[PDB]
């Protein structure tokens, strides 16, 4: 793995909690990642999820919270029948795209995930390989 | 396929992009602060390899007004270390330094400027000295 990078037992991550005064948002945080030649870190098997641990234990950045690559996200008719025709007025539908929610991991020992919405500051996690 | 960063000069056919910095008289650095500068960005102090990487930052010159200004190049003096003769000029075959000797020739003294006029000329000068600045980057690679 690159210069210091928790090495997964395949993939490589590298923990971002510099200070309070410069958590990104998880677009940020992914532009951050991206930029580097990687993504936000995905989480797919307990062995990652050591690896992200002895990364916050080796640098005591225990309860922090960071952005991992959880991202979500049309219409349709409630009878079945499908969307074969549309008559939206113009910029619609577009309620559905004032908030998007994101998954963020909560760093204690047990790791835990919880979705929010997208634009809150936070620390991240990226992955190389 | 490696392209170049958010509009840097690109060199068609070479891995590297560049970008001038002449943010103005007050914004000028010394060689090594133009290179922790370029460093930082996760590139590097512009080396010029050929004629089409010279003619990419001539094209950027052009393109911003830039002419007649003064940029720090990654050109740098080395010091060989087989640079020592006798008095008059004969080379050193036999050698007794002390222990890590020697070692003061080695001090970073000069280095190198280009003249953004259409001759494109280098010239070698103070490292101490303040100057605009010119980076370079691998394509495929970002800021
Ligand atoms: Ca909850
Ligand atoms: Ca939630
Ligand atoms: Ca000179």
């Amino acid at each position: 793995c690159p210069e210091d990078w928790g090495a997964s037992s395949s993939l490589c991550f590298k923990l971002y909690a510099k200070g309070k005064h410069e958590k990104k948002t998880w677009f940020e945080s992914r532009d951050f990642c991206r930029a580097l030649g990687g993504d936000l870190a995905s989480i797919n098997n307990k062995e990652e999820q050591q690896t992200i641990w002895r990364l916050i234990t080796a640098s005591g950045s225990y309860h922090k919270l960071f952005w991992l690559g959880l991202t979500y996200g049309g219409f349709t008719w409630s009878d079945g029948s499908p969307v074969s025709y549309e008559n939206w007025a113009y910029g619609e539908p577009n309620n559905y795209q004032n908030v998007e929610y994101c998954g963020e991991l909560k760093g204690d020992p047990t790791m835990s995930w919880n979705d929010i919405n997208c634009e809150h500051l936070n620390n991240w996690i990226c992955q190389i390989q």
